[PDB]
């Protein structure tokens, strides 16, 4: 288990002060040009780059390729912060979402036209942890000159995933989660593979053929070769658009990194573990995480995850007795299991060292019965021993 | 010269650990709104927003008013990444930004339409530093249901210039600058002044008058009322497009404005003193500040601004002989200037503590002559001594 | 006013990236080194020492003189700290204390011995802010071959007092109060003025004159000379003993230094403001302040300090009816006053840029009535204000 | 493998904001405690203490036993910074450091007398790398009323080793190494049993009998019981002395501690097979290392280790022909693998998750032969293959 991705992990980047500074200056930003590189390195992709959020990560992503007039086709299996940005916010700015319900790839093929600008994937999509077919996506995308964007958050920085290694042209992440590691530190990246081909599609992509009037004129096809795309979002969007990531956080995100394989792989071991005790449990109804064989879309995760199946899963507890009698929310098996966890923290994010468990019902396919579990790297039995005492405290003196 | 505003400085916000704590957390942003409070309260406003950049100020601000086929309106004496995002940026979003030579109000009028969501304008535009006739550009603005927006970078945090109070809608700072004081810290601020009626004018801004699908069905004008304008921008556009303020910058940004005043008064006193000693030169041509008696805005400058007229100046250095036959401009008496100062630094920022020189023909009005001064508070007679012995050096061997 | 002072704050050590990178490394401190070449400049100093707090700055100088079996002696009119340092934590290193009295050349004489190994004063004394008389106690000192440490805080670093001018030969600050400014950061300074002749007393210093075992046989004065003093102390103290400043320290300490000249002024002349005020006013029955004629070291204050008389200032309000009658502490006007302020926070720093109260007797002579301000840069009518809306309250329905 | 500890390390401290604030305050650090209660529960202590450095950690840690006259007990053993701390700062403090060779009881007891306040022991003792019989050397200390000081820097916050359950006392930690573990952040920490009846030893230990004069008339044992060391070293040592830990460093060593088992295991796993493999090496002439079965104290090691042997080895490369007639150190063979290592790094520390490498024959049982290697958590076989590689070239053309 242990690989190279442990070397990369802790060098790419730093080439000769063993630590690197905080830069912390306006003017002459080394700090994330490190972090940069690194992400680049373990993703298999050629350059990268960093900014504020996963959010911002996302927005640069898609504003580097569409613009007013075009559209995108995303899966309808979105993180619930990319769904806004893409209906809502996106199409203020004239970029019409088209979302394709299951993952067909004649379905993506029908709703594509000249003025489509990408493909949009998840690794692991939310909320039933299905992983996307990459080939048959990507093979169908570049057939009509669409590069694939693919949120590789799940992915954990490239450990259980590097969508790269299947055609993904450009990958996101929120490195708040898991590259991060610590909940510490919000920030994205944006990561270029550097092999779409842009000079064979100057019409669908203008920002790369024509002379950049807000770049002293550059085609950036001629200046950039291969890496067009991500010098433009540099050179263009970050410093037009202004999202740019802090060197403090550029700083900490590094210090995630450095551990990241260790971390991720005993965040999927525990996920694993975790998943496989609560399908046995007889206070669970169903639980939902791609390394379980019940899970429908696993011959997808088998073939396109490694080292795990990511850090995340969904179960239901079964009912109260008077389950749907009960008028108050707060009262329902749920809820009730989220708020008696001891060990667990009760909120939003993922990709912490420590377990997070939300029930999404009751703040934020959303059932009452449903608890989300980030599962930190916690000793296995503790967590699950919270979860029992939490059943047991629950259901108290009433079999399950 | 003290007033009241030394005392807010250093209170709005923290009304209630007597430093504030930098709260570098994902989940449960403090320190970030008691900048954002502070900041309101010295600007006269009734909310703000603290954002990545001043870059990213500028675009939120406006993204909340125009959406794709709109228009704004604009000074063309922009900074120069404003030009450029005005220019090509939001053009790629469908909003035009239609440019207005010189500050006639009719000029605006002649452009507005009822698409038109914005006008823009600096407190102290580049590269002339012309100070606008806020109350005329405002009268005018609004008669036609149109909210002003101004960048008053240049007025430091409220300190020289409070556009609020001559009817300006939002204001947006680069807080990069003055602000912070140090060059450590990019940060930008959006502050609403609360006094815009987004009633009034339902179909011009639906995002405040419709129910908004990105955020529960809310209607911004219901649920917050005045302040529909920065809600929005804080629950949906901030929330979707990413461009947060990491809480170390939140941080050092708050130690920045807790000297402002005693730093603004004493780059205004500098820049003044600089720029009456550079108008009695023997090497000196011409000499561009707002304080200056000479200058085609002088009145302006006295009515809208106050304890001083801004950091920044700019001058041209006499000609050497051969000047037009001279075909390289790295001999060029600007350049030449620039290079023989010792304490002066050469890069491209404003608003540092200590003084900044650029001569824009040179590395980035625009003509060859032309040194632009950000003026620090060091010792002024320190400043002028640096300009004399780097004149002498370079008009060595003539007559000045 | 302004000075050359207002230069160096912000360019010494900053020989040649705009601002100073955070180098947050144990391995290859840079950040560190430029405070340290900063505050020497500000002092008149060779050279300085940055540590983690002001009692490591005061402890390491001691120890970088005194030995088991050593005296030294000191004024008794020490910060509370610096006396339990002196008197019980010394002893336990067999440094014995000698607490003289007044400003009386003669009495420091009495008490030297050939193992005095410093006469230890500070700048403006607690709790009566006495100025020592530098030129005698220095003259004195000299004349019997012992340094001269003087504990600057209150001269904020530099700026009122620089006692290296006066033949101070080593200078300690708690850089915790004025030279941060903003009451977020713990650190300390050692300055050695480098004018001391450790080879005119190889007996009473063996430790720059014996080859140092614990540094490769080292004899500091030959390969040293005058900086003996502050290498053997970084060198040989800091490097066993290990109160090191961290670099995030030394970063936000480097912020302060560069508007201290504008703080200090500010605070000096608030000070001075607030001093006299109190004196007229009916609430108060005495001021004690050093640029109050009505102060007894008023002399030695206008020969030694400059550009004003500290931040720092005491006074005594007025009993209230039943005086000697109560024997309930906090229905005193003391205590009163103290709890009914507003803008002045209760604690027990000194040197931030707020304004901060204590009423010592009723928490941490001590007398009843007394409270201790550290006048901040609010807008003075402000401050005042504060104290009388106080005072109003506290005497409503009885007379001043 | 996995166990509790990964709870512990994750939770401990953090009772009911999910990431720790940031503290950055002078006046009223729950940081620093977050951390203190932290590696506490790790090494099975009661409290903890967090000071600015390792150095200060066992300063402080002596400097609350022994006093002017008093004497300790110490192996000779002693990582390098700390023999010069022991025998020559400690000597000017009038504390005697009696050095005991070897690691046999008796040799401790014969050096004992009624002045003695401290044992001191290190975990894995430099530069070989012998582990101490702890309960042989707890019993004769406990016997004649002797508390056992022991530096656990080397057990990895408790991973490879808990002192305290094998009688120890009080424990010491240089945070900076695995900690840390990264190589960013200076820090130490002093963890105190609770167990040594400092009651019994009234007359040895008058600091915990005797009224504090230092401390309100205060008798630690009475007010503080069982805690009476930690309370004294805390309230009147770190007080007067002032090594303080910065809450910046507080933070980032936090955030280490959320891995420490996770890295430790990697570094004991990395270091033991690149122990046996430099053991096959045809370059490699002798090689030291815990875990090995050829180790003269492999049996202390076994008994008194768990998880691994720690993270550090030594071994001795082959020379170069011509040793002796070389009269460039830096053409011997030592330096030069050092020199042709890519992946490992050439600085002083241990204990970041980086490798590091030093030969302190060229830089700081020092031998020309000798390299020190902190085995870093990349994948084993680059670390094998960088070594490889380096010996491939320096001793290219010749016999193995
Ligand atoms: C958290 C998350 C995001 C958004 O990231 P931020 O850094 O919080 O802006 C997007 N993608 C995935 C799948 C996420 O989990
Ligand atoms: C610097 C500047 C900007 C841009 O702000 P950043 O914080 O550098 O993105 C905006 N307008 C003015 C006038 C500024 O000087
Ligand atoms: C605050 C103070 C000290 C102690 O400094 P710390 O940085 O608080 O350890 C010493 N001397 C003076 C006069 C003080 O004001
Ligand atoms: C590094 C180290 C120390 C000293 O700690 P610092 O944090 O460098 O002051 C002492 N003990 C051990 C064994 C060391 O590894």
């Amino acid at each position: 288990m242990p690989s190279h991705f442990d070397t990369v992990q802790l060098h790419a980047g730093q080439e000769n002060s063993r630590a690197v500074p905080i830069y912390a200056t306006t003017s002459y930003n080394p700090t994330s040009n490190v972090l940069e590189e690194r992400i680049a390195a373990l993703e298999g992709g050629a350059a990268a780059l960093a900014v504020s959020s996963g959010q911002a990560a996302q927005t640069l992503a898609i504003q580097g390729l569409a613009h007013t007039g075009d559209n995108i086709v995303s899966t309808s299996y979105l993180y619930g912060g990319t769904y806004n940005q893409f209906k809502i916010s996106f199409k203020r700015f004239g970029i019409e979402a088209r979302f394709v319900e299951g993952d067909n790839p004649e379905e993506f093929e029908k709703v594509f036209d000249e003025r489509t600008k990408a493909v949009y994937l998840e690794t692991i999509g939310n909320p039933k942890y299905n992983v996307p077919d990459f080939e048959k996506i990507v093979a169908i995308a570049h057939k009509h000159g669409i590069p694939v964007v693919v949120d590789n958050t799940f992915g954990a920085g490239g450990y259980f995933c590097q969508p790269i290694k299947y055609g993904a042209d450009i990958v996101t992440h929120s490195a708040t989660k898991w590259i991060g590691g610590h909940g510490t530190t919000i920030g994205g990246i944006i990561v270029d593979s550097g092999k779409f081909p842009w000079k064979d599609y100057p019409e669908k992509f203008p920002q790369f053929s024509q002379p950049a009037e807000g770049y002293h004129g550059t085609i950036y096809n001629e200046a950039y070769g291969n890496l067009a795309y991500i010098v433009h979002v540099r050179t263009e969007l970050l410093r037009d658009l202004g999202p740019l990531m802090n060197p403090f956080a550029s700083f900490l995100l590094l210090q995630g990194v450095e551990t990241l394989s260790l971390r991720a792989e005993r965040h999927g071991e525990n996920a694993l573990k975790l998943a496989k005790w609560l399908e046995q449990s007889p206070y669970v109804s169903w639980v939902s995480y791609p390394g379980l064989a019940s899970h429908s879309h696993h011959e997808n995760a088998k073939k396109y995850l490694s080292n795990g199946f990511g850090g995340v899963l969904s179960f239901g507890v079964k009912d109260l007795p008077n389950a749907d009698k009960e008028t108050d929310p707060f009262k329902l098996s749920g809820a009730q299991v989220v708020d008696n966890l001891k060990l667990a923290s009760n909120l939003a994010n993922v990709g912490d060292a420590k377990t997070l468990v939300i029930a999404p019902y009751f703040t934020t396919g959303v059932t009452k019965d449903l608890i989300r579990v980030s599962v930190g790297i916690e000793f296995i039995d503790d967590i699950i021993a919270d979860f029992q005492q939490s059943f047991e405290t629950v259901f108290a003196g009433q079999k399950p």
